[PDB]
């Protein structure tokens, strides 16, 4: 809808930064749409990813990093606070030791920093969603 | 680009029908964009799927059916004729006993009919691609 998808925005992050996203899946959960949010070290899409957050709606979440072009140790969660057919509000906050992922106001996932968040230069939001809000607290 | 994505078109299929698609992934293969083509029994996206063809570009292809709302036995192929960053031409032909998937003019995947192709009423093409051509031979 309102924002282009894939959505790419330059960004700087440190402890206390929050990335807030509002959007809606493009398909019912039965069709397993995805959402992905990638925290990149450079503006190019092929650059390393300090934190990749990938939702398969109704099924699972996987998180990982891509370092020197290589995907690293995948982490999986079956927590699924997202609601079929509904708009969601997603908040990713930078804590001292990890990212905190809030969904609709509830803590839902965490991911320990593998690389300092100060390495981030770009955030990309893509896959099977419409996007109405993207904000980085500065 | 030219066609909306997700792209949904009513369709009737029988032996000798061909569905031809031209498109391009929205991201480099390192980012694992998807392409999916679903042959549905009704116009609604939640209806059963006689043949679901899902490409994870650079990684794998999985194929399945969704019958009475339940995904069935998944089939996987690591054949990857798609080229990183390039437009592709995909042809799905209905043979008497199976679907034949051509990629850029080469036979690449097959999938035996689990349900008669005459059950199809709709084709949907979606996930991380731009779409410039969609044609059903009639």
């Amino acid at each position: 809808s309102l924002l282009p998808v894939p959505y790419t925005e330059a960004a700087s992050l440190s402890t206390g930064s929050t990335v807030t996203i509002k959007g809606r899946p493009l398909a019912c959960f039965l069709n397993e749409p995805y959402l992905q949010v990638d925290f990149h070290t450079e503006m190019k899409e092929e650059s390393d990813i300090v934190f990749a957050f990938q939702v398969c709606f109704g099924r699972r979440v996987v998180m990982n990093s891509r370092e020197y072009g290589a995907w690293k140790q995948q982490v999986e969660s079956k927590n699924m606070p997202f609601q079929d057919g509904q708009e969601f509000e997603l908040s990713i906050s930078v804590l001292p030791d990890k990212y905190q992922v809030m969904v609709n106001g509830q803590s839902s996932y965490t991911f320990d920093h593998r690389i300092k968040p100060e390495a981030v230069k770009m955030v990309q939001v893509w896959r099977d969603i419409s996007l109405t809000k993207f904000n980085v607290s500065y």
